[PDB]
């Protein structure tokens, strides 16, 4: 109940609660993304986003312990801490400039975060739009340790910290759709920002296709930590990805996401509504997704680029053929670091 309203701004929203966004969309906009970009600053949101959130974990709580409050935003109120942990390097700087952000628009850092990552790509072309929700308190306690899993995990060991947290295989599998706009910075310092995929600003299944493809070439003068040989120049590739493209628990659904890019979209978006309200009670929340703005749609069809072909893909899922996917002509492509 309620009705639409409209903002001091003009703007049309759902629901009052959602007027002070479009400043924060403003301002990150404007600054953060340096004038609506797809580069490292949406990268860096979209993992801190993922570390906020998976601190989270109903087995401590079964054994007394505290469980971590998930998506509370302590990353940043208890930096400190958290950034402390292995897999938090390389954040710092983004961390401070969200907390900025917070605390001068007012809005509570688990929000902010959320909605960060979901601003951000908007900016990057083929990206779905998350959904967004309101209202999580600013307060927090620092997470427990050893909540966010590593690259150089095992597959058992990935599934079941995401089991815990809530999450089944293939939920982990659509997760990891964000790897389509990725790149690493402190797996190989050798190597600076070497894309996961051969478009680390268009989010699309290539990273999935790419990931299958058999490793042949090394992007660095040596390996670095969870580093497998990928298959183009410049391109890197996290053991913990290969493993779960061609783990048989994870294979078929990883496949199924080869071809099509609308599919990809609403199973990553179902995904992030889920972790994006890990310790709280969306009913206690508000929806202020049409805050969110439509990103670039992608008309790029899914490819196996550099004159690979299906022969070159380390088919995993012995039920399922691998889908039709178109092929080029042309060398091994380059990656060049993103951007
Ligand atoms: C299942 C396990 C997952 C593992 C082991 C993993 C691991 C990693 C590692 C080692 C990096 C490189 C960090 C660096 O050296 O700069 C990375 C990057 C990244 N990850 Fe993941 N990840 C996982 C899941 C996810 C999820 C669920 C999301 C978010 C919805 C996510 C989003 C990103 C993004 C956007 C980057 C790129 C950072 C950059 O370009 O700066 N990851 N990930
Ligand atoms: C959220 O908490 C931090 C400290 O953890 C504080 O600096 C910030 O002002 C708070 N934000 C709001 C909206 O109260
Ligand atoms: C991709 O394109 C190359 C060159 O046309 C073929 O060799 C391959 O079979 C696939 O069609
Ligand atoms: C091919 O060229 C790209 C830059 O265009 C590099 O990033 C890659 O390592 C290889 O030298
Ligand atoms: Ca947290
Ligand atoms: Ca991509």
């Amino acid at each position: 109940g309620g009705g639409s309203v409209t903002c001091p701004g003009g703007q049309s929203t759902s629901n009052s609660q959602c007027c002070v966004w479009f400043d924060v969309l403003d301002d990150l906009q404007t600054n953060f993304y340096q004038g609506s970009k797809c580069e490292s600053p949406v990268r860096k949101s979209l993992r801190i986003a993922f570390h906020d959130a998976i601190g989270f974990s109903p087995a401590l709580t079964a054994a007394g312990q505290f469980g971590g409050g998930g998506a509370d935003g302590s990353i940043i109120a208890h930096s400190n801490i958290e950034l402390a942990f292995p897999a938090n390097g390389g954040l710092t700087d983004t961390v401070e400039a969200l907390r900025a952000v917070g605390i001068n628009h007012g809005v509570s850092f688990g929000d902010l975060i959320q909605f960060a990552a979901a601003v951000g790509m908007s900016n990057c072309p083929g990206s779905p739009r998350l959904e967004f929700l309101t209202g999580r308190s600013n307060s927090s306690q620092p997470s427990p340790p050893s909540l966010i899993p590593g690259p150089g995990n095992t597959v058992t060991a990935i599934l079941d910290r995401f089991g815990d947290a809530g999450f089944s295989p293939d939920e982990v599998v659509d997760l990891l759709a964000a790897h389509s706009l990725a790149s690493q910075e402190g797996l190989n310092s050798a190597i600076f920002r070497s894309p996961l995929d051969s478009t680390p600003q268009v989010f699309d299944t290539q990273f999935y296709i790419e990931t299958l493809l058999k490793g042949t070439t090394q992007p660095g003068p040596s390996l670095g930590f969870a580093e497998e040989l990928s298959p183009f120049p410049g391109g890197f590739r996290i053991r913990s990805d290969a493993l779960l493209a061609r783990d048989s628990r994870t294979a078929c659904r990883w496949q199924s996401m080869t071809s099509s890019n609308e599919v990809m979209g609403q199973r990553f978006r179902a995904a992030m509504a889920k972790m994006s309200v890990l310790g709280f009670d969306r009913n206690a929340l508000t929806d202020c997704s049409d805050v969110i703005p439509s990103a670039v749609s992608n008309n790029a069809a899914p490819v196996i680029p550099g004159g690979l072909t299906v022969d070159d893909i380390e088919v995993s899922c012995p039920s399922e053929p691998f889908p039709e996917i178109a092929t080029a002509s042309g060398p091994l492509p380059s990656l060049a670091p993103a951007p």
